[PDB]
């Protein structure tokens, strides 16, 4: 019980969190119930409206207002925000000049400049293109600022899981915020956007940024608006806050804008009911600008003007129905719309059959708008698998599309979100304005978990550990860079020399018939090994690698093909050729005994024999340490990739070096796998067998200048394959290779982070280039949007 009998007068907006009994007159008040029965009256004024007029200019002031024009508003800190404009005869801050911010410009008292958060909810990338007609404050803070083209949010594309991305720097499966809605089976419970079970502190996870900053000794404003507080309310807020005594007065402050999102979902994204909200937006900004322009912090603040994902051309036409795939849609629970997650009715149902019910979703129509994936077969680029909360059975859904269970299940909405985050439509805004960013700088795409680090930079504070990579986005800031340090290797390489016969081994194989390998393989340094194990380091003329003694096979393979190689087929006499190395023991290697006993496993290289120097250097490939587990239907993608698209990259990209290997995550947490965690093996064998495969790719970004000869910036792009026993995810793949393989690869693209993730490995250790833009190199994505 709270006793609302209680007052909020001189309290309106109070930073100190007040408890039961005790009558709340912060702005969290409003979703627990507990406001005073005078905090509408009091801390929601709205008298003579927003704006000073004229014959306001010098009034005595009025307590009853709802804001002041008054000589002493300034300060007092609630000035109407456009105080100046009209009473003392100053320009707007939109009016004015585009001037660097080489040193922040503050009051006294201040001893680091502010950040404001800005969040505008389904701003998409492109509604930037209405420019200065629609949004002149914002395109203002754009083009004078630090601004991306667009930033990549978090899959699921939705407000919950993004918001809380935004604030924690992690992956959605990391804090917890699976969807706008989910079930947890271990509390039997279900949050939603509606009702009280979001307010129950067990389904926040990781340390969001206002915590952050409390724990190191740092004020925070409020990262939570009640709906009932209008936007103008909000920046008189933020405005009087900033006003406070040195002692009270917070570092870090948010502001939340429920649009463009609320009108997308009504009229679509390209509605021309759409202007309107935007300008409306826009007026807000132009509201904090001459605020924070009045009180001398204009050239003091940064300010963060960001969303939290894009918005689709979505509507009820377009929605396929569970009931026209599956008999029985009664006996489970869809997660529906954007996205699909289906679980059974009943929590722990024996009679549930994921095998079955995936088995009639796949391929069935020839134009069908979704495909079915067990969570651990989603691109690994998604990171959507390690939490309870999400189910095993995923629906990824085409844009423009709706999921939904059954028919029953004009229409509402016009627009929706959720989709993949490689979605165009998907993509978000980021601007960065103010004296620690760059001026009139364009930086390229990036994602959104990478801005909790920067926001940690800003305000002085040692981030919580998190999914993005510190120093990555030091290309966006003229001061407060974090100074990164390559991490060290844990287990140093052994160099094997000659040390058996070719009589010591009887792996069951047959076969018919140091130099400058490093300087022309290895173009940016060993990868190094951050987790302690034994491997070695094996020299070739085409390639170079890292076998582990550990797993039987290269951790990783390293070779350079330029834009002159010739491509050469594998003689017949030699199709089945697998050759010991006598540099590594029988002990420590594979044997095709177990391959020829495994009637669904074959195998593969890591370095392709049909890219070989000469006829003599391909006998190299064939050796058993370069071979690798491979079932026939991953083959015929594996075998495209090496045979005809390494050439292809080679001669679009002038020459390109190519890292490959094998990928371990039984457990799906995005992670390195140990021994205990690997669930197969090929029969009869210690050999194990990877969940994916690997390559990264690497070119001069100056594509006039070859790939081992490359004077500046690199150009990469990855994918990590899923080794899957059939091509059921490529619904062409009764086709030639040349129709589906590409396609295939796309949908896995990777950042060359995910990877080091994934294996323990730290690549590029030696290069040319800053660390700095290496990270940025590490976290690029390729999309083929
Ligand atoms: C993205 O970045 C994050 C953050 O660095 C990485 O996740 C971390 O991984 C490490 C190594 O696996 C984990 O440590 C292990 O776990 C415990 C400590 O765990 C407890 O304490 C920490 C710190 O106080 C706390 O964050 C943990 O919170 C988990 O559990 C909460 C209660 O259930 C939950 O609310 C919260 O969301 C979180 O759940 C997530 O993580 C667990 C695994 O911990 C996972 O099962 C679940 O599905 C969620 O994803 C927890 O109370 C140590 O004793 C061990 O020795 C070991 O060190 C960290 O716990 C984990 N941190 C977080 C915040 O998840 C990701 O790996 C990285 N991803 C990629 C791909 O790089
Ligand atoms: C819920 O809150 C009501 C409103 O009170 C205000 O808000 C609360 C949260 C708190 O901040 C209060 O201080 C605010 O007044 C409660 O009603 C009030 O109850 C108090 C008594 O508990 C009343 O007081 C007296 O007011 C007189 C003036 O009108 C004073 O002269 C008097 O002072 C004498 O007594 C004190 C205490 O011994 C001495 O120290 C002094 O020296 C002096 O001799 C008191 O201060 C107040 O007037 C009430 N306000 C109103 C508008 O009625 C409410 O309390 C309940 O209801 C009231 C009507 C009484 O029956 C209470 O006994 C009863 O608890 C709160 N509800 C609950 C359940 O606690
Ligand atoms: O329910 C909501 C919004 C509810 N709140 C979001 C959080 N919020 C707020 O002020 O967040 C501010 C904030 C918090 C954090 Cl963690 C981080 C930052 Cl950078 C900023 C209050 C309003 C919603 C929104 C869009 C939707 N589209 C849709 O289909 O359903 C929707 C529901
Ligand atoms: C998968 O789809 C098939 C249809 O293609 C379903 O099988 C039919 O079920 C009805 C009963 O509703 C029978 O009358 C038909 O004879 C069945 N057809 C065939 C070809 O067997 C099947 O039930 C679906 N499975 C799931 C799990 O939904
Ligand atoms: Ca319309
Ligand atoms: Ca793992
Ligand atoms: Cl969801
Ligand atoms: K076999
Ligand atoms: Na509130
Ligand atoms: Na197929
Ligand atoms: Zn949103
Ligand atoms: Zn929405």
């Amino acid at each position: 019980w709270t006793n609302t009998s209680g007052s909020c007068k001189g309290r309106c907006f109070e930073l100190q969190e007040v408890g039961p009994p005790d009558c709340r007159c912060d702005n969290l008040c409003k979703s627990y119930s507990s406001c005073c029965h005078d905090f509408d009256e009091l801390c929601l004024k709205t008298a003579r409206g927003w704006e000073c007029t004229k014959d306001r200019c010098g009034e005595v002031r009025n307590e009853e207002n709802a804001c002041h024009c008054s000589e002493d508003c300034l300060s007092r800190g609630d000035c109407c925000t456009n105080y100046q404009v009209v009473c003392k005869g100053e320009s707007h801050w939109v009016d004015d000049d585009c001037e660097e911010i080489r040193v922040p410009e503050c009051p006294a008292g201040f001893v680091r400049p502010p950040l404001i958060i800005f969040s505008v909810d389904g701003f998409r990338a492109s509604y930037m293109k209405k420019g200065s007609k629609v949004m002149p404050n914002i395109e203002k803070l754009r083009s004078c600022g630090t601004h991306a083209p667009y930033m990549r949010p978090v899959y699921p594309t939705k407000t919950f899981p993004n918001l809380y991305t935004l604030a924690t720097g992690l992956y959605p499966e990391s804090h917890g915020i699976v969807g706008n809605s989910m079930y947890d089976p271990v509390f039997d419970a279900t949050f939603h956007l509606r009702g009280r079970e979001k307010f129950n502190h067990r389904w926040w996870g990781g340390q969001p940024l206002w915590i952050t900053a409390t724990k190191q000794g740092v004020r925070a404003g409020t990262f939570f608006w009640s709906v009932s507080i209008p936007h103008e309310r909000r920046i008189l807020t933020i405005l009087q806050w900033l006003s406070l005594p040195d002692n009270e007065r917070p570092s870090v402050y948010a502001f939340y804008s429920e649009q463009p999102d609320f009108s997308g979902h009504k009229y679509g994204p390209f509605g021309p009911e759409m202007t309107n909200p935007l300008r409306e937006i826009d007026k807000t900004v132009g509201q904090l600008m001459d605020g924070l322009k009045q009180l001398k912090l204009h050239r003091c603040v940064n300010v963060i003007f960001v969303g939290d994902h894009g918005m689709e051309d979505v509507t009820c036409d377009r929605t396929e129905f569970l009931s026209n795939y599956l008999t029985n849609v009664d006996d489970i629970t869809l997660v529906p719309g954007t996205l699909g997650r289906i679980r059974p009715k009943i929590p722990n149902n024996l009679k549930y059959d994921p095998k079955a019910i995936i088995a009639n979703l796949t391929c069935k129509k020839p134009d069908q708008h979704f495909k079915p994936y067990m969570k651990q077969h989603l691109p690994k680029r998604l990171h959507y698998a390690n939490n309870r909360r999400i189910e095993d059975l995923h629906l990824l859904v085409e844009r423009r599309w709706h999921v939904a269970r059954k028919p029953l299940d004009k229409c509402f909405f016009q627009g929706d979100h959720g989709f993949d985050n490689k979605v165009n439509s998907m993509q978000t805004v980021f601007v960065g304005y103010g004296p620690t960013f760059k001026y009139r700088t364009k930086v390229p795409p990036f994602e959104n978990i990478e801005l909790y680090n920067v926001m940690c930079d800003l305000l002085g504070l040692k981030p919580a550990p998190n999914n993005g990579t510190h120093g990555s986005l030091n290309h966006l800031l003229r001061t407060n860079t974090f100074r990164p340090t390559l991490p060290e290797e844990v287990s140093r390489p052994n160099y094997p020399g000659i040390m058996y016969l070719q009589s010591d081994f009887d792996l069951g194989c047959t076969c018919d018939d140091k130099g400058s390998t490093e300087e022309r393989h290895l173009l940016y340094g060993r990868p190094a090994v951050l987790y302690r194990t034994s491997y070695d380091i094996l020299y070739h003329t085409d390639f170079e690698s890292g076998y582990s003694e550990i797993f039987l096979m290269p951790l990783w393979t390293s070779y350079t093909i330029s834009k002159q190689a010739e491509v050469s087929s594998i003689p017949e006499h030699l199709t089945n050729c697998v050759r010991p190395d006598v540099r590594v023991s029988p002990g420590f290697s594979q044997n095709c005994l177990a391959y020829k006993n495994d009637k669904q496993m074959s195998y593969g290289f890591l370095f392709p024999p049909y890219l070989s120097s000469s006829p003599e250097a391909k006998y190299d490939a064939f050796l058993v340490t370069n071979m690798v587990p491979m079932y026939p239907a991953f083959k015929r993608v594996w075998t495209y990739f090496q045979r005809v698209l390494v050439k292809k990259y080679a001669s679009e990209r002038n020459g390109v070096n190519v890292i490959s290997g094998p990928i371990f995550d039984y457990n799906y947490n995005g992670l390195r796998d140990i021994e205990d965690e690997i669930k197969q093996y090929v029969e009869g064998s210690s050999i194990p067998v990877p969940t994916h495969y690997y390559s990264i790719i690497t070119s001069c970004l100056d594509f006039t200048q070859p790939a081992d000869k490359c004077d500046g910036p690199l150009s990469v792009s990855s994918f990590i394959l899923p080794h899957r026993p059939d091509n059921d995810e490529s619904c062409n793949s009764s086709e030639d290779e040349s129709k589906w393989v590409e396609e295939l690869m796309k949908m896995h693209t990777a950042r060359v982070r995910d990877i080091e993730h994934l294996t323990g490995l730290d690549f590029y250790r030696k290069t040319s280039r800053s660390y700095s833009e290496i990270l940025t190199l590490k976290t690029y994505l390729h999309t083929y949007e």
